[PDB]
């Protein structure tokens, strides 16, 4: 298990434009593409991200390369940022991917924004750091997705993907 594959089970693969759970338009393996209302300004995002008249549809190895971009854009975000990078680096491996995770979904500057869990986390207080973690809008709007992190948080092992 890996960071690629972990994210392609949370967020699917789809090949044409849809909605995410809050109802905005995103496409591939969760690229959000606008938070505007409008599938046109979606559309146009679209194709300029794709660098083509997508007419909303992309194919496969367009997706994977738009992820390959945005899990390359979430380290970057990670290790840039002042209250991440320490976490991220007293992390293990697979526990840094469960960060990275977090920040795809939620971006950078969400995740920097759970201070209590990330100086858990930090202090390797996992069951106290998981318990934080679940108390957020996150846990309670996505919930299966946010068990299967706050696990993967918890104990230092893939097992919440397992199987999936």
């Amino acid at each position: 298990m890996n960071i690629f594959e972990m994210l392609r089970i949370d967020e699917g693969l789809r090949l044409k434009i849809y909605k995410e759970t809050e109802g905005y338009y995103t496409i591939g393996i969760g690229h959000l593409l606008t938070k505007s209302p409008s599938l046109n300004a979606a559309k146009s995002e679209l194709d300029k991200a794709i660098g083509r008249n997508t007419n909303g549809v992309i194919t496969k190895d367009e997706a994977e390369k738009l992820f390959n971009q945005d899990v390359d854009a979430a380290v970057r975000g990670i290790l840039r940022n002042a209250k991440l990078k320490p976490v991220y680096d007293s992390l293990d491996a697979v526990r840094r991917a469960a960060l990275i995770n977090m920040v795809f979904q939620m971006g950078e500057t969400g995740v920097a924004g759970f201070t209590n869990s990330l100086r858990m986390l930090q202090q390797k207080r996992w069951d106290e750091a998981a318990v934080n973690l679940a108390k957020s809008r996150w846990y309670n709007q996505t919930p299966n997705r946010a068990k299967r992190v706050i696990t993967t948080f918890r104990t230092g092992t893939w097992d919440a993907y397992k199987n999936l």
